[PDB]
């Protein structure tokens, strides 16, 4: 339900080009062939090697996702971010309408500012959490510093997030787990799925588990 | 409010014999004395060999930072954290009372699962955000990774947390500005005043703007 | 000395990235004099210059000498893939004898040799280069141990790629006048071989 | 056969606390039975090795080849502070000649030189040693320049610094019958040098 658009990638010929440096193997290569394109999936997946995937780059960017999210995708740390920042857009709530009551409309409302999950109370309280935020920001002037110790976890956020092949592996693995966090499930299937078809297949299996 | 401590750090001449080493200038070494320690310090803070406090580590624990702080601090990649985690530790809330109504007395009982600012009504919200998060946790028994999504960025997290001296530096220099937040200009201080008096002076500056 | 940039990221990467943080979307002029001036200005603030890591660039490096593999391979927010001693050096088990010193195979020896402004130093590094010669040719000895007797002018190639953020940062130590002299040079060649749009966000970090 | 010491470690109790930290459990701890048993088997779960990165290791390394740095510099998550040849060449203007090849010059080259499995080779690198030392002495030329007649069995001399998580993979990747040989022998050196305390944690990166 989060959107991922991918903006800019490296062409993959880069990548084979660099594994060829290595052993000047370039007399084998087929000018961007089928034959290049299989030697960076090959090679590029014997661990002494992966450092090759390292010269394919991807520019992302992610709308929608929830700021307790971001604390898990902060941890890679091999990885760009640039992130909306609460503490100088909180505003954007002193101009919108109360939330309350709860019924399906203001409710609806809500969810351009909150990540719902698969229960109904829970986001009847996220609910609440972002009413008393918009009333502190609205009706009583406080500073988005302060203010942004009441906002609650599901908060939306944005960012540009640039991450090479080699790193996307690794988060594609870790995230895509039964052991992770639902939403990061999601997000790294809606980062497979922003990639171009054409490098799909040297991810493609990180996802299997 | 918050507690830093440090539990293990490199002995300053560790990195002493480094910088030593790249002349081979091992004669006027000094035990460690004055002789070593103007010379990390001077050496250190040339740029093209600031790569000689990297040998220096510290291990901190942090007790009391808000997970609103911990986005920011994630942030400096250079360094390791282990975090306690909402997904495994939110249990926590189903034993204790409801925090209602807003008394004194509820309202101390608060302060020991939430950072509380400089404004009356904020601190309130994230009471009533922290006591929605108990009922959907003891009255209805949702699972953690659900309910984390109704948790307000004033709850308090505790980790720890080891970092090298040169990322130490610019961790130090960025959070301690004026245009930091509050709640990380303080971690800065607290990181700070942590330290073995002896290897403060590696620091200092870092805290004038 | 050769350093050809193979693919770089278009600039609005990073501007769109900066705005995404404030939020400044309507401020925007479409990759324009504006948005191009918004990535310098701001890129160039410390706190806020990790919006340079999202511009990348993708290198190829011909003729760098094994010595100055030893000072690159140090920065390490970087990638690279080289040429292999280890797998590659047959090459030698080819070519002819480079003696004598005469000027022909001094030309023939500059194949596999970086020079420096000493011809004495030069002549140095082609007998060892002949000896290295003979070890393979000659001896049949095994890259793994005919390695050991390689001088470090030996000429290596390399794939680098790196982001704007860590290129700032070699391109201003490298260009002191502290740096050994083929590292000034080869800072040079990147800058150089940097799309002429991208050169402003560089070219101070030169000026010492 | 190069010189490995363990100046500093972290004691193991740094990263039981830290992993125990992450689901506040300490009520069951005691570094003893469960402690050092717990840093084990969490800090092998690939979603919780990190822990390991609490613990840092500083070595000192004697007597490894230029060669060998050059392989050991490409792991970047590590800090070294290496003896620089541009400032320390100087140490070869006072010695006498390696020259003529006798078993007892041969020893002579050794203090400044690393030897592998073959006399050919090692003749070669005396040979390349011998050269560089008479423009150092004979022609007094700089060191910026007389470097490049160096050959890669030069020592070198650097300190180390590394963390358990870091350090488990470069085990891992040198202790491989894939890797030059100097590189096993360092990585097994390495291991030696690590506190009998510590070692359980490396041991299994050495078997393949
Ligand atoms: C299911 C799950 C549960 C988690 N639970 C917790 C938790 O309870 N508490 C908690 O604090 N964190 C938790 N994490 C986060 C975890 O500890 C990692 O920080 C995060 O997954 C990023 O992993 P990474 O280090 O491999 O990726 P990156 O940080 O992007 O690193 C990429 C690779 O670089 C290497 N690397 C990067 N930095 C270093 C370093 N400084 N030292 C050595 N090697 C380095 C490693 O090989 C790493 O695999 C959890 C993660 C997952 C997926
Ligand atoms: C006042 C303030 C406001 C901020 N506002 C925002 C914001 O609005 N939006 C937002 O997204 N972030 C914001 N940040 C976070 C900021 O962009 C940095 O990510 C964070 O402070 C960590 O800084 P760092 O990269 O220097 O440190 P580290 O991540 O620890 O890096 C240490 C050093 O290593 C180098 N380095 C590490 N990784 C790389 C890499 N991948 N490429 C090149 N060099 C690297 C850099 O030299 C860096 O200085 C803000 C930070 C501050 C202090
Ligand atoms: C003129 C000159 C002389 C030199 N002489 C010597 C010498 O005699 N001996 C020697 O050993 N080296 C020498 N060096 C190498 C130097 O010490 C650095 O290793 C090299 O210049 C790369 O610098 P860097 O670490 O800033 O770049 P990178 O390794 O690419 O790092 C980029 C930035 O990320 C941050 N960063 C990366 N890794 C870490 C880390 N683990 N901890 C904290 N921050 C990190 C730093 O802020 C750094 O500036 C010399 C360099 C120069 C330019
Ligand atoms: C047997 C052998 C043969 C080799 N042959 C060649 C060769 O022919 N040519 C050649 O150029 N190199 C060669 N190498 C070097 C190899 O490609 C690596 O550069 C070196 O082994 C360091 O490995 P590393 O990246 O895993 O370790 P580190 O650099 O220490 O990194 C540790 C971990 O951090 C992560 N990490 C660090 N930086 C990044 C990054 N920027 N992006 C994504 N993840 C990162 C990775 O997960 C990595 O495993 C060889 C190595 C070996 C062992
Ligand atoms: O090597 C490439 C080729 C294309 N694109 C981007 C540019 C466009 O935004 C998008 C679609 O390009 P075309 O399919 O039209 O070439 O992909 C890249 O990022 N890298
Ligand atoms: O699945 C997880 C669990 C934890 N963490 C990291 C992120 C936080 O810094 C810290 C606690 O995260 P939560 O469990 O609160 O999500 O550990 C993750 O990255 N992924
Ligand atoms: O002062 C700041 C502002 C932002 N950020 C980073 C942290 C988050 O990843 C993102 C947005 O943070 P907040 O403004 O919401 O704190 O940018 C900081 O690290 N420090
Ligand atoms: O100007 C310098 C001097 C040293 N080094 C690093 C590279 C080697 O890892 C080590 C010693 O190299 P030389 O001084 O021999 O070049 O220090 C550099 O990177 N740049
Ligand atoms: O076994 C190897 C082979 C290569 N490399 C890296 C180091 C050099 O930067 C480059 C080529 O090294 P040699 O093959 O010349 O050793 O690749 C290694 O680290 N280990």
């Amino acid at each position: 339900f989060m959107e991922v658009i991918c903006k800019h990638y490296t062409p993959l010929d880069i990548a084979s080009q660099a594994i060829r440096t290595c052993w000047q193997s370039f007399e084998y290569s087929d000018d961007g062939g089928c034959k290049d394109k299989e030697l960076i999936h090959r090679v590029g997946n014997i661990f002494r090697h992966s450092s090759t995937l390292e010269h394919l780059y991807y520019n992302f960017e992610i709308k929608g996702l929830s700021r307790g999210a971001l604390q898990e995708l902060s941890r890679h740390r091999i990885a760009s971010l640039s992130v909306k920042s609460s503490r100088y857009t909180l505003r954007e709530l002193k101009e919108v309408e109360s939330f309350l009551p709860l019924n399906e409309t203001n409710l609806e409302r809500a969810r351009e500012f909150l990540v719902f999950v698969d229960n109904e109370k829970v986001n009847a309280m996220s609910v609440l959490a972002l009413e008393n935020l918009r009333v502190l920001l609205s009706e009583h002037n406080i500073k988005n510093d302060l203010a942004k110790y009441a906002m609650p976890e599901s908060y939306k956020t944005h960012l540009a997030y640039s991450i090479n092949a080699r790193s996307l592996q690794n988060l594609l693995t870790l995230r895509s787990s039964n052991k992770a966090l639902k939403e990061m499930q999601d997000l790294a299937k809606a980062l497979f799925d922003a990639l171009p078809g054409e490098h799909q297949y040297l991810f493609e299996d990180c996802l299997k588990h």
